[PDB]
């Protein structure tokens, strides 16, 4: 009658929690070559990624640059919400218009604009020119950075530097082959698109073709623009932020909380699903049990994020005593979400590509990457050089001494993190590990990897 | 109903994997003295070793020298395939002609051969002379290294240095006693063997008797030549390699793959078994489960090799998340192989002789030794002297500065491995540990050791 | 002819530099008890301290609180200049009015002042009440914190809470004994001082007597107010800052530069000496040679500060390769300053009280303490509790999640420094060490300690 | 700065520039860090462990980044030395004086 671990209640200790280090993938019959394995997976019930990886929406991980890089790599990025609503909406706009985003609503300047303003717009959107539209609304010309390369006077108006009409243009609904043919024939890099009245409706640049060739796995929406997600909280400021982000063109809204088994979080999810659910996917916060995942599914979430204190040495585990091992948590969440076809996102605890393979085999559909991507080039922060090494830092007015020691050392030296380089190499290494796991387990797709079996190892299997 | 580790499927976590550190051998009733225990075991269904150890077929472990040493020690060597087909066939031929291999097809030279060519052949085959056969095909004499010891001019032909006929010869089918008596009577070290018509058919040297007395446990084929195995891959190049190796006289072909539960590997095994299966034994690649071992047995493999990611901190376990603890894998593989009499080779994860005893007690017939033999003298590599120690390395044209620092330090200092000495001492230590285990468990033979019992130990049993 | 260290110029290597670890103080004939040694010394040619220690004028060391504590301990503090001119002048005013500073120019309030503003003034000046003066200029009452202890409504005007006139007052020029007698007789803690016409001229509080009894070594000016110094740079902003500080009531101005052997620094020192030299003492920046000290003396400096890269592992020594060992630098600076009676301040390189004794025996008159005082309670920074220990830190809007991990850890954990406790204990330990040194060397005064002899030790004397 | 003050006119830089982007060698990514390496035919197995690790992981050196940043840091240190010694030109820095320190001056 007594429980072997103490007491009389057999459900006081609910279960035995397994972490990533407790299990290994068992080899199975395999006709799968790692180079031909298909790693595409569902992020939500309507969005499918070519690479099942998402950035972690932390202030040190994901901004517009990281979102663009992740969308190009085949995954997606989620913008963090530790900033004003206007800044987050502007970052969403930057991601949406980065690549093949000027086809329908192009950015234009006026003939009275100075060269500095045009250069600022070009630097923000990473484009090399803009069409010029006057007060009447007529396409009067185009101004590119070949026109303003050597202009010393940056206060000069656009009208003195632009290339006047007529321009080489295309009709609405012009195919990519015809546009490329025009660009090759006239040896230009830009092609405005006008309607029957000769009024500007879009712009095609050589950047579109270059990026399509260079990044064949890019994640795009129906209009051909890069996908991006954004995080929101709970409350009224959260509602205003979510509405502003939806207006800016976000594709995924993540109700990001540490403990989503709360009435407020579920109410926010239901409200968002009812208000903008026809346009935007809604992802629920972090839930580590089956009941919480079922509650989020009932509230109408399109995807469920799992991790609640998954790290072994974690602040939640030490200060609060609350936690859940990640493998068991994913298993329970999948046991609640799978009958309704709701994807599961693993979040936290991942240190290697083997952990990603284990998380996907436990039943999750995507994995969210945090500290793995913190030091990359596309992550926020400034690159500094200290003691013969590169670091990334997150860094005078009254110190006018030219020979002071603070002048001899770089700024931001305190609080720096190692520099990891480009994001593409990290993503490629992770994808190679995942493909090796798929080849070992005989999984042609991720949906077949989700049916792979585990072997539990003892402590002796973790010894150096 | 719910699984205690998570989810609803009770087969998601298939089993608990035990490694070598998790178990110990239980003493049983024993009348066995370690000095008299019989350690002979089956390598395949037709080949029996006196010492149940095999080399690992890695480019840093097994070449012709290691194969010869392992065969003399009582085990066998498997040649690595990271080299051209002609080179691997040449190494097979070198092993096959090292000891008592000239009795039926001796190596011969011609009077037109220079002394340099004869010296090269003698250095390759480790013989001290050759019979001489002219264009017409008569045995005209013998050339040994006592004849060419002081010849300063190495371009001198054989005819100017050889000892002319008549020679002391013996008839075909001469017993060892008669040949030794002739050698003792005439006080020579070589004895050609001729047919009734006086044509050369073989050669006996004192090396045969010396090696027979020195190495009583040598592994030999039907003709008394040393046993050797070779590794092949999968594909058309692999088929050509296998055919060339069989022509060279290989005894065992090992289809060495990382994951043998693949249709291509099984097809290769079946093709080899149908083509050269009447002459050569075929060993399947590495398999960690019962189903894979059963598939290899059905395909026609003569032996099954097991280890798939057996190391605790392993590249397969960290990058792909795939692995299987070795004790459980051996148990499952034996559960599939034993009813058909197919031997099991335990490959990987062995660090001590206790691990070898545990692997043999788990049901395996032989153990394959890897990094334990990487630094021995017979392993490939160059011996260097660095900082008062001996190391083995795996290592000018435009650096003509005679006082440069690169002249002051040995080449290959970077990337060296410790030197281990002769292989025989290592094999003797491992065999002594195995004999002690056999004495403790009361096992007169390896087949009785395979019925020994284990005790599972906790984490506290591994603490220093 | 050649120099043994290289070259032909015997002055290329000018001298051998001795640091603190290279020398020890030799015991001499002593009739001195450590408890009776006199540690008073000259800071400048007109200012004498009771304890020859000065705070280091760094933004982590000296602000108004540290300056007050240092003045009470018997030394002095120099306010850092890494802040706006108005803030530094406010800190000067706070220090000057802390203790016995209302005797001639008291802080007053008007009857229309709210209780919040009076409370803010009392908190700034560390007083427990203010006299009230109307628009006409008459002393109408006094408001103390016993009157407003339980006034929950902090917007209440002073007129509703003050103790109305007539008050217990004393005539101008009242002796301290008479004021204390009045305070004892009427059992109050405050005594306004009025002239013959009944107009408010000053204020005496029990704080004056309490602090005089508690801190008998306090450094005071002619008016009986605590001494304070401030740092200024070079330039026009520096001139405005210096004029504002002199108007605020500063006593010492320190021209704080890393390399004071510059024409700009000397010109600034000369200008300050010409303009405000009758009221304020001017101390020159850091100089490490005899010629630089002579230049500062000629420019008209009242004291000369020495240290230029005195630390063994220092940023100046590593990045620039420039430095000077502190003992030799002090010897040279004293050799240039002593004939004119200009005191020397040893700045940098001090780690123990033995180093302070060595610096004073080398000829310096005062020592400037930096990192020794960084972690004390009176130094700038905020006290935090982390992992069972007290630390000092030098430190939300959008993180509204109540269960996030940033809510679980204290703010300022990054970049924290250890807590050292009260300043008085550190000063007392250093003074005890200095007194022990004086007793060993037989020096009744610091001027006698400046004539002590050294013994030079070898490397073997520094071995553990 | 010390070498130029002793009388040398130029300095030659070796290991300080070994791992920069412009130095010879290939950039590799190992264990979350960038390295520079100075690096199959018969290993056609697709699931082998040598396929799971990059080639050249052994014998690698840390990556330093662009050369311009290193040169700028060195020149800044030299300019600080010139400002301390009062040398407007390198020829005046060659007339600077030294002070000899003892062993105690090298202890942390
Ligand atoms: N004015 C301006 N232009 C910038 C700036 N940064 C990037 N660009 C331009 O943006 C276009 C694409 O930027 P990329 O660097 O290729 O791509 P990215 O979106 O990953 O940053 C290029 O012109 P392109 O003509 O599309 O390509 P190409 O002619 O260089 O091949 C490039 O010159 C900037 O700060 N100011
Ligand atoms: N020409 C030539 N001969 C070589 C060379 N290396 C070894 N030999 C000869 O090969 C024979 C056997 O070689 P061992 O060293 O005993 O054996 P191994 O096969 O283990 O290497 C010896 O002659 P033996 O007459 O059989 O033995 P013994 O008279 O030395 O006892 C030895 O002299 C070489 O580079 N060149
Ligand atoms: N209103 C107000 N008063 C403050 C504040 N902080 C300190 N005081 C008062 O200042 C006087 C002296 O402050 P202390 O703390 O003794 O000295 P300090 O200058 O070293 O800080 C005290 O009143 P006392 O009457 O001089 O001394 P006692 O009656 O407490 O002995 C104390 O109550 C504050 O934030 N607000
Ligand atoms: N559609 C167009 N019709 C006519 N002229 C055009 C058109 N697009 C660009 N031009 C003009 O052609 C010139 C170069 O065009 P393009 O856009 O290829 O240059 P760019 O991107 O600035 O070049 P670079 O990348 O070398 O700096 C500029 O003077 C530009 O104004
Ligand atoms: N069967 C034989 N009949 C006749 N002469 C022989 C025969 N075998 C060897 N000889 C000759 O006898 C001499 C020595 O023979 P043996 O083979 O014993 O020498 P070896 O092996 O060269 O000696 P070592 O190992 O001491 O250098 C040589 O001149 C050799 O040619
Ligand atoms: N000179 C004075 N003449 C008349 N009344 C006075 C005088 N000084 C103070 N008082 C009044 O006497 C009361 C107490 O005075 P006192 O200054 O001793 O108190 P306090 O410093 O506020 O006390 P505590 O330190 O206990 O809070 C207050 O109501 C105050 O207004
Ligand atoms: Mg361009
Ligand atoms: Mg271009
Ligand atoms: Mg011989
Ligand atoms: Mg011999
Ligand atoms: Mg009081
Ligand atoms: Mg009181």
């Amino acid at each position: 009658v007594p429980v072997p671990t103490g007491g009389d209640d057999p459900t006081k200790v609910a279960m035995l929690g397994l972490t990533f280090d407790d299990v290994l993938l068992l080899p199975a019959a395999s006709d799968v070559v790692p180079a031909t394995a298909d790693t595409s997976s569902q992020l939500t019930k309507r969005i499918r990624l070519r690479v099942p990886l998402v950035s972690s929406a932390m202030d040190t991980v994901t901004e517009s640059r990281m979102a663009i890089a992740m969308a190009r790599a085949g995954g997606m990025g989620v913008l963090h919400r530790n900033l004003p609503v206007a800044e987050q909406a502007g970052q969403v706009e930057t991601v949406k218009r980065s690549e093949a985003g000027m086809v329908t609503d192009p950015v234009t300047c006026s003939p009275d604009n100075t060269l500095a303003e045009v250069d600022a717009m070009c630097a923000r959107f990473r484009i090399s020119g803009l069409p010029v539209v006057d007060d009447t609304g007529e396409l009067v010309g185009i101004i590119t950075n070949r026109d303003m390369r050597f202009e010393v006077d940056q206060s000069k108006p656009v009208s003195e530097v632009m290339t006047k009409a007529p321009l080489i243009t295309a009709k609405e609904g012009v195919s990519a082959e015809a546009a490329l043919g025009l660009l090759r024939r006239h040896k230009i890099e830009k092609l405005p698109i006008v309607d029957g009245h000769g009024k500007l409706t879009g712009l095609i640049t050589v950047k579109d073709f270059v990026k399509t060739e260079q990044f064949p796995l890019s994640t795009k929406d129906s209009d051909g623009r890069l996908l991006v997600g954004a995080a929101v909280g709970v409350g009224d400021d959260a509602w205003t932020r979510a509405m502003t982000l939806v207006d800016a063109g976000v594709d995924v809204l993540i109700v990001d909380t540490a403990h989503a088994h709360n009435r407020g979080v579920l109410d926010m999810v239901s409200r968002l699903k009812q208000a903008v659910g026809e346009r935007v996917d809604v992802v629920g916060g972090n839930v580590a049990t089956r009941a919480a995942a079922a509650a989020l599914v009932e509230a109408g979430a399109d995807a469920v994020k799992v991790g609640v204190g998954p790290g072994s040495i974690c602040t939640t585990r030490v200060v609060a005593g609350v936690g859940a091992p990640q493998i068991t948590a994913i298993l329970e969440a999948v046991a609640a979400c799978k009958p309704y076809g709701v994807p599961v996102i693993a979040d936290g605890g991942l240190q290697y590509s083997g952990d990603i393979a284990k998380a996907l085999a436990a039943g999750a559909s995507t994995a969210m990457l945090g500290s793995l991507l913190a030091g990359t080039a596309e992550s926020p922060g400034e690159l500094i050089f200290v003691n013969g090494k590169q670091f990334k830092s997150y860094r005078r007015y009254f110190q006018d001494d030219v020979l002071s020691e603070d002048k001899l050392v770089p700024e931001g030296i305190e609080g720096r993190v190692p520099f990891r380089g480009p994001l593409g190499t990290v993503i490629h290494q992770l994808t190679g590990g995942l493909r090796a796991a798929m080849g070992y387990t005989g999984s042609a797709t991720i949906e077949q990897l989700q049916q792979a079996q585990f072997v539990q190892i003892t402590a002796a299997g973790l010894k150096e």
